[PDB]
């Protein structure tokens, strides 16, 4: 995929160099210090320039016995680019194409993210240089076990050093076998031994919400700009996902829970693109219809409600594209042919920059990668917290919080039933079918929601604030790595460096 | 060829030397097709660096510009915890340099019985282009990556200088540690190696390897059977050598060598050479060099145009850099013994020329090894809290009067009243050696130990594989056998 | 007779503190009255009699076949007066709660005899080795270390385990590797977690040898007593003793072998299946290669097949190197033997022990003659927190040492005489030139074992002189242990 | 009491027996991996046979000085259920009716009770062998510290591995002498060592509500 592609460790190179020069010249004038101009200029670039590279890279062969009896030696890495938030944070990718600059480019690329969405933790990326499918699930536990062995007795993994989590390559039952090892060997007299990984399972002290939550946060992403009419009257656009029409190009998780939430606002999902072969339907498509036929068939080609679309989903006519598969498709050779006017990227790095050049000129709005691919970062963190805690969340406070809202509730009732009297009769107060669904379905994945929602909310307003700062109108893919770039220069800025 | 790829052949060609006999030796049960994938897998894990890591450290010049440092350190193999290896200072350092030279490092340990995994760093700077006070930093920072990253410590990782680093630099990654991280270690100082006298140093460590490329070569010089191959006589009298690089290494073998009878024909350097066939003292050579920064222009020896490789003698020792001795300059060797005390001084089309012409090549793995030996003494000492002999020179010296004086009293009684009083008193030398007792005899008697053991080893694995004049394979399957046997006793973890 | 050795070694505790309490208390200089000293002397003899700690474990296992196996475990922590603990792990399915007791017991006494600091240990899994496969033995050893060290049953400086008849080296090596690689990787002493390792792991050299040449240093400190020897009608030393051994093992082949190179002539050798006999004398090495070709002893060629047990043989020195509760009280009358040195745990009944003081037969005890085994583990733990083999850095030093030594003699008696009648050259003999030559970690080790087995005798003698036990030498033992281990107790105090 | 009677023990192991061949059949169908039908059903047993027996028991002899000056030694024990939830938890009693086979059934009936209520700990239970009534609260502080000295060496109290609790022989102030106990000497350097131990009073880091916990369960 376009994680393993070259071309993209290059790609973050750049913007990280390109939010660097732009952050530059206020970080002078911002600093108020005993400092001549040109001492304050080197120690600006000198602490952006121990910002750019990876602080560590551990390279790894570890044995393993396969279910034959044969010997191999696997290969392994793990890239912890900064360590201003520990820990360290960052997925374990299973695949015969990992590589020390793909570890190292995710890594750096995992420190902005992590700081756009205020989430503290810095970069981090493994992985394991072998083909899952050539392995055992039997076999695939002891690389899994072993690996993390040698991780922990060099400080590559820890609850407070770094808390690797799942790719598309790996599942929650390689993150219990991690958390597993851990609490049993290295991590045993740690109390916290459970938050050295997330992504783990529900048994294994995993949060409620892991599953929907980068569709969530491809939704509250769009959602916050959207619902912004500065921008959208920019755009030729009315605020709001009424009378909204979207595409998705790849129906993964990402895809299948981006479509179901935009469907659930108003918007209308005019196309849904694949690997193999796209569906369209301008009258709409309905999720929870599209996904049945996906899990019963394991393809969408063919949905009855839709036609075959000849091509990718990326030139459809409507007003919100969302790159929901992890792929350069976006290139400078389709870019000017993307009738939609909010490329939303569900996935890393789904847009080249040649294409970003014309989609600025062209004035289309791109949210980037950086920040709308920042839900599962958010609630891996929260995750963590919940392992930190040893308590789900509103496990103490759910019916706390339903008491006083019917104390609420029955003061108005009688507060009013007192001002008419009993002439008037009784005025029932009770809550909305609605209110009381929440009231009895209240568990974690709500107050999870809620966090996600809080930190894009809260995420989306600080790029915008960045982009008017530094005049970059459309362009919020530099507005997002100068915020984060912003935000690490301070903690190294404030915090000094050591000898 | 590189250097790098040379160490892997070396390992290559050991392995599948040492397999069928390792397999035959093998008492378990399995299948024989069992044994031979047990035998190849462990083989396989022991080849590669089994940890390495890549570091980019903040340093703050002395002006107040800030520079990120480049740095490694490979740990090629824990079957033998901590790890031990020195750290480089050079612009030319490289993930590669650091692998091979920890991967020989572990093989190096093995032959001396040494009991620590081979490892390696390297900082890639100029030292030449940095202050003492830039040159602290750095050091003081790269300690810290490595702490916190388990690349060192006293029961995981033990650095050493090299020809670019110092004592005084292992003692600022010995106080960085111990006063940060292993603050709570009784051990912090044993941490690293290399170490001043005033900061728990072994007595002995500048002389090391010189007295170890002494004793290398003097175990095979003493041995008739392999001296009468070479057509000559056992023993340094009536020898000849020459020595290819005058640095610590090159002075040292010079003086012991000399200091046994042997008489030095001609010393080279990186900027020119010096022949006398008469014969060239240590002493007057080191006081002129120490003087004058250069051998060249020594009163009592000519100026020689060209390598010191190809002059007339019968042990040639190159003290100093790597690939000197190539598949062109071999068969114009005129010594009989190549004792490399230094890194892979021959390449392998060398020494092939050299078994082909009967020339016996000392290698670096056994040779160069004294310096690791005393480490591993330094180590100790630094575990042990006290200084060698410190509770036994006085006990030993009343034990020895007791002796003397109960010879003396019982002669006294088979002579009676007819041949007086018999005096019985230590000789002159041994009368010096109780005077001047102090830990450098017991670092030197250690070392002339471990080098009169290994080179008995090296030549029983020599005649049980058959192999003859070719002491390099000799000394890599010892040290593949020996590093083979720990992982199959003990067994892979998962 | 058959009584429980659980029973026997609370009995011999039992004797040893009523015996020492009077002589305690009088020692006892403190600001306290008679009856507090009393109380404070029986006091801390209740403290050391039980077990401290018993950990009962049931861990999991996965057979090979792919069924998965719940184990059953035990480990005994007799006492912490020493750290560490040290102890044997027994792999049998006849293991229990009382039997992991009694030994870990039976080891701190038997330590305090050899002044070896650590108090008593013993584990035991529920296991019959036989059933399992190397690599099924493997995850079940690996395991138990594992549920030990999380619990603090395992470490070096806390718990010291060590192999026992059903357990290995091969055992050892994987407790050691497992500790060292998962709960003490960060220690810098973790393979001194376990002592009984391969040489490759850190094991010391002299350890298959060590119990028997505990049994030898043992009968030949008792053998060389003339005070001793003439109580039992003997002439001191091994010339012209004639010896029997019962149970032909490590032990049983090694003492023979000592006991033969000294002089002594062994009669018998019994086993578990027959028993040989030749009265002209039995070669250990020509034995020894019998039994290692064909299995058994049974068909030696140069003796007769001896019908019955070796314990009744008419010889001087009747050693039973294995079995427990072998000499009971229906055959200790018909002992020909005047010696009866212990080489395993309890192969004699208190009930005998009455019968053997009554016939003036002296038993060495097993507390003190089996400890040799146990005073080599003492060395290996040092050797494995030194990170050295003995002697590596000495053994050089000390040969030019004694060149010189002779140099010095040869020199001062030329001065002396002259070169009259040439130069007089003084040499090593053929035996100091082997010793030069041969100069091994060995040799400092089996000079370890002879130190202590030596003081530990003359300690043992004037403890049974002290309380005028005469050939109670098993008395006179446990009086001498509980003497030593109420001492660290009285003055260390007791915390809270 | 009938936390002390053997038939009581014999009827947890019932319980689980019946629930482990009910659960049995469910568990091998809801099990989605590459494995043989046998192998599934060796999986399910196998899992089934771990949970059922305790993990760990200490037994404990430890000394006491009584208020008199003569010495006493205690008999003590402490069983770890489970650890598939750490720390584990469970309370302490004070009776010479305590014996192995109560405190490894008491703590099988704990990891049971705690699963049910989704409470994160593994089952545990301890008891020290004496009558509280023959001994002064004064020697009550010194057997309850020494206990606690004993398990903390050896795994069986902390924060993160176990957690004892009062019991109806034992109070809220022997609960504080085991906190401070591990606070001040093996839990000196732990941020969390007053998490030891529940059912501590107000001033040493209690609930408020504990006393009326279990009339409030039992309403609810
Ligand atoms: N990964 C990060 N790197 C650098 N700064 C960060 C990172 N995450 C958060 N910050 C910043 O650090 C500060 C933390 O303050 P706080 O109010 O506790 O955090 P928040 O409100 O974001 O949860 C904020 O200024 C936040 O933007
Ligand atoms: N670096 C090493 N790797 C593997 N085996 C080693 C190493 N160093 C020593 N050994 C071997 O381990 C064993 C250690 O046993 P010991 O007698 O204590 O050592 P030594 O006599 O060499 O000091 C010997 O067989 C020795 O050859
Ligand atoms: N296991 C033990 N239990 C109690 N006391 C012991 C034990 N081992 C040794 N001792 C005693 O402790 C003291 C240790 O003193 P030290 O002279 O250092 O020992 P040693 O001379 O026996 O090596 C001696 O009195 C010794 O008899
Ligand atoms: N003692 C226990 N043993 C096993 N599983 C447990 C135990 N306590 C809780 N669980 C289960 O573990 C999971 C924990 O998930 P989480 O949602 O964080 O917990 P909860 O909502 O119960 O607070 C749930 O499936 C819960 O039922
Ligand atoms: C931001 C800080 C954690 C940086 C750290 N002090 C350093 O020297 O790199
Ligand atoms: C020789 C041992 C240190 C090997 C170790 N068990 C490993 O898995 O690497
Ligand atoms: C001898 C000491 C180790 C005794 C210790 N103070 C205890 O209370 O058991
Ligand atoms: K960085
Ligand atoms: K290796
Ligand atoms: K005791
Ligand atoms: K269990």
């Amino acid at each position: 995929d376009r994680e393993d592609d070259p071309n993209f460790f290059k790609m973050v190179e750049g913007f990280f160099d390109r939010g660097a020069s732009i952050v530059e010249d206020k970080l002078v004038e911002d600093l108020k210090t005993r400092e001549t101009e040109e001492q304050k200029r080197n120690r600006v670039r000198g602490i952006l320039r121990i910002i750019k590279p990876c602080n560590h890279v551990l390279s790894l062969s570890f044995p393993i016995r396969r279910d034959d009896g044969s010997w191999e030696v696997i290969e392994g890495y793990r890239a912890q680019h900064s360590q201003h938030r520990t820990p360290c944070k960052g997925g374990i990718r299973y695949s015969t194409d990992v590589s020390v600059d793909e570890v190292k480019a995710l890594a750096s690329l995992m420190t902005y993210k992590c700081a756009v969405v205020d989430v503290p933790f810095g970069g981090a990326k493994a992985g394991v240089k072998i083909n899952p499918k050539n392995y055992t699930d039997n076999e695939l536990e002891k690389i899994t076990r072993r690996f993390t062995m040698e991780l922990a007795k060099k400080g590559f993994i820890g609850p407070g050093v770094d808390v690797p989590a799942p790719d598309m390559s790996t599942g929650e039952r390689e993150m219990s076998w991690i958390a597993d090892t851990y609490a049993s060997t290295i991590g045993h007299y740690d109390i916290n031994a459970h938050a050295c990984v997330t992504g783990k399972p529900i048994s294994q002290g995993g949060i409620h919400g892991r599953i929907s939550a980068t569709g969530r946060g491809v939704f509250h992403g769009i959602e916050n700009f959207i619902n912004e009419a500065s921008y959208m009257s920019i755009l030729g656009m009315t605020p709001g996902f009424g009378d909204k029409t979207f595409a998705v190009q790849g129906f993964g998780n990402v895809g299948l829970h981006s479509m179901r939430y935009l469907h659930r606002f108003g918007a209308k999902c005019v196309a849904v693109g694949e690997s193999d072969g796209s569906i369209w339907n301008p009258d709409g498509i309905d999720p929870k219809e599209l996904e049945d036929f996906k899990l019963q068939h394991g393809t969408i080609l063919g949905f009855p409600k839709a036609k075959i679309y000849e091509g990718s989903i990326l030139e459809v006519d409507c007003d919100i594209l969302i790159p929901a598969a992890s792929e350069k498709q976006l290139t400078k050779s389709n870019a000017p042919r993307v009738k939609a006017k909010i490329i939303a990227e569900g996935a890393n790095g789904p847009t080249t920059p040649e294409a970003d050049k014309i989609f600025l000129e062209r004035n289309i709005m791109v949210i980037p990668d950086l920040y709308l691919n920042a839900g599962g970062v958010t609630v891996s963190y929260f995750e963590w917290l919940k392992n930190l805690n040893h308590v789900s969340y509103g496990r103490l406070t759910f019916k706390y919080e339903r008491d006083s809202n019917y104390h609420l509730l029955m003061s108005v009732q009688e507060s009013l039933e007192r001002k008419f009297g009993k002439h008037g009769g009784t005025i029932p107060i009770v809550p909305t079918a609605e209110f009381q669904d929440r009231i009895s379905g209240a568990s974690e994945k709500d107050i999870v929601h809620s966090g996600l929602a809080y930190t894009m909310e809260r995420s989306a307003r600080q790029i915008m604030r960045t982009a008017m700062k530094y005049n970059l109108g459309l362009d919020l893919r530099t507005a997002a790595y100068v915020n984060a770039i912003e935000k690490v220069f301070r903690v190294y800025n404030e915090a000094g460096v050591t000898f």
